[PDB]
């Protein structure tokens, strides 16, 4: 059943695939190949071309993603070859330098060596490679909340946190073969974070809030051609809203809605009053102008949702069928300003593609 | 197969109804009167308490509606006695005065001979009972684009709009054995306006904006246990993002955004300085404060989320599955400071409910 589940995979996406790279003469010869190579090694290798339009289509396969207008621009680093973890971790490095790109962010995703018999030979740990620690503890909450599981794990494997509001959790994975994940210190000098102002409210920075520069999904499974690539951490740009209307908002994250408030000058007494709203507003033009301010990439929504309307024509155009997670592509303020609001999208799920996989601790 | 469905619903109905109002008992003895009834007749009418239970669990039922905390003090007006034109017209005049209650508005409906052999006995045309007129032509739209069909099936009928952007269509509505809808003008002594003013804004009063206080959806056709009431129309007050982020703000509708921009002193010129998300704030306050101040019910989004939360314990608590449409229960802002959005809902649909039905014009 695996081998016939991967076989079947990997014809439905080399037909595919090599349909779009315009090598539809070689789909017979490379199944062949592969076919052989599953049969004698239980699974079949990516070429690199494979491998990289394969993490481009999985983007563009990505329901819940407003950014995949640019999906064929993606960066794709190759890193199957790595064996040891200072590799994995100097891998890791250079996808936060490369992707950093001094603030002119690179979409880029590392691909690390796949499952082999489901057995994983590179375990990232973190969500996010770059991502604020959270402590809660004697009543007191300090940093990301989202974070308190994974910085407790931390903090088990000799890791210690300043205990700031802005704590970088290091770097956290498991080789094959090892019991305990390793971690490793960010270089400082890697991260890029943006201090929070406002562009006419000076107060704003009395809430000393800042975010990081480049947001590295590494905990979602690529999947391409029935090869399951674990740790395949990726980045993209923010869209402001995340970091204004989710990081720095949300109730369970960081919650700095009435300080907002209080800093902007407005009452935070009654519902009526739309305070919260506005307060979002403020954060969020914040959030945009400080970015922007550091030349560090970021989106504003409404742009975002233009590109997306683009990448909606260009797959009409292209004969391909789009999907959509409408719940998630609608921005989280002002939705029904953006023309995602006013449609439905199919939520299909297509291959290649980014999947959720169990968190390891 | 048409008196199969009905006596199905009739029984499901039944036996639900009687057990929510302590008269399980009862249910026995009902049921064998109903079907005997339908065998006769070829369908059945429902008791008073019957009909009114059933319009409050459809109401109870309605998956995208926020309001529905509320759902057990709808005032159900049995009009299925109505024959005439003049009745149908005054029984909805008389839904507007006692729904609108001098500004403390009163969830009502108004429930219409059902639907025979699928044959309609009172076809009600308008959308709402108290909504604008809407044109387009010669390159120049006044009104609510939104009600540009029903306005040019309106002036089909002779009636004809004085083509200001705030006309109220007429009452429109068909009898049984008529060809023709009628039409009547709205007494305007009925009909509660609200002039949009903003509470910290001077300017905002030079947009001249106003809605009407009342939003009373009349062409859902409201189903209990298999008895189809097309004409039904019902009513609760405004959440205040319907009209401030929705019909005054949709580029499709009122389209006031950049308007509203330039009266509060912003630049409309950078998606980054969230200009949208910024006047929808103000207009949306704008929206809450003129509703209060002129004494008609409404409701912030924050304080409707806050009842919906309450709503969704009641259900738990009740022993009820809960049902709703995620997509229509987040509001139109901020929806990521509601629970609503953090939390997902069965879209099942359950009867007793309100439908949709072809328009027939
Ligand atoms: C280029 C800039 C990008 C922007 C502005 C962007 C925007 C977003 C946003 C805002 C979301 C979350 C939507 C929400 O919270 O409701 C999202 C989700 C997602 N994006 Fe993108 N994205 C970008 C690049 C990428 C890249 C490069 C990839 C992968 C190669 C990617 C894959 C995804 C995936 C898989 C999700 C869903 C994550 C999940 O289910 O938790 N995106 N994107
Ligand atoms: C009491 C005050 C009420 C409030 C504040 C309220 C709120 C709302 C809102 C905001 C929506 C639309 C959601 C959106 O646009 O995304 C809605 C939809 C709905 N409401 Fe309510 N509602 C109320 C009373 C009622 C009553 C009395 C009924 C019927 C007896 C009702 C039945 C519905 C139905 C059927 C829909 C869906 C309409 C459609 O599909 O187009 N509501 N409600
Ligand atoms: C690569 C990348 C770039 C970018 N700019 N943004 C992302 C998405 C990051 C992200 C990750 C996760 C973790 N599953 C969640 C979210 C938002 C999650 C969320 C949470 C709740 C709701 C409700 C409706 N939509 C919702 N979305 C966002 C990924
Ligand atoms: C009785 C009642 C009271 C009240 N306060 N509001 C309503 C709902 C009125 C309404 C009617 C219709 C017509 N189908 C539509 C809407 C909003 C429609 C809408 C349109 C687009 C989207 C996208 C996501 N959700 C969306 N919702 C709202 C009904
Ligand atoms: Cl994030
Ligand atoms: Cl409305």
């Amino acid at each position: 059943e695996e081998k016939e589940i991967l076989w079947n995979e990997a014809k439905a996406f080399i037909a595919a695939c090599y349909q779009e790279l315009g090598k539809a003469a070689e789909v017979k010869d490379r199944l062949a190949d592969i076919k052989s190579e599953i049969d004698l090694t239980g699974s079949y290798v990516h070429t690199k071309e494979e491998l990289e339009h394969g993490a481009k289509m999985a983007w563009r396969n990505s329901n819940r993603c407003i950014g995949r207008l640019f999906w064929n621009s993606l960066n794709v680093i190759d890193r199957r070859d790595v064996r040891t973890k200072e590799e994995v971790r100097d891998a890791l490095f250079h996808h936060i330098e490369t992707a950093t790109n001094n603030g002119k962010i690179r979409p880029t995703i590392t691909i690390f060596p796949p499952e082999e018999k489901g057995e994983k030979q590179v375990e990232i740990w973190n969500h996010q490679l770059i991502r604020y620690a959270g402590y809660e503890s004697d009543g007191e909450r300090i940093g990301d909340p989202a974070s308190c599981s994974l910085t407790a794990a931390c903090e088990e494997l000799g890791w210690r946190g300043e205990r700031t509001d802005f704590d970088l959790l290091p770097l956290i994975f498991r080789m094959k073969g090892d019991e305990q994940p390793v971690w490793y210190e960010l270089p400082r000098s890697l991260v890029i974070e943006v201090p929070i102002t406002h562009p006419d409210i000076e107060a704003f920075s009395d809430l000393e809030l800042k975010w990081y520069g480049v947001p590295i999904i590494s905990d979602m499974k690529l999947e391409v051609g029935g090869i399951h690539y674990n740790a395949a951490p990726f980045n993209g740009w923010y869209m402001g809203t995340e970091i204004g209307a989710r990081n720095l908002a949300d109730e369970k994250r960081y919650d700095k809605l009435k300080k907002v408030a209080s800093v902007i000058g407005i009452a935070a007494d009654y519902n009526t009053d739309l305070w919260k709203d506005q307060a979002l507003v403020e954060l969020n033009k914040a959030v945009l102008h400080s970015y922007k301010k550091q030349g560090v990439s970021i989106v504003d929504h409404h742009t975002a949702a233009s590109q997306f309307k683009r990448f909606e024509e260009q797959a009409e155009e292209a004969g391909r069928k789009l999907t959509g997670d409408w719940t998630w592509l609608i921005p989280p303020i002002s939705p029904a300003a953006t023309h995602i609001f006013h449609r439905s999208y199919d939520n299909s799920i297509v291959k290649p593609n980014y999947f959720y996989q169990d968190k390891p601790y």
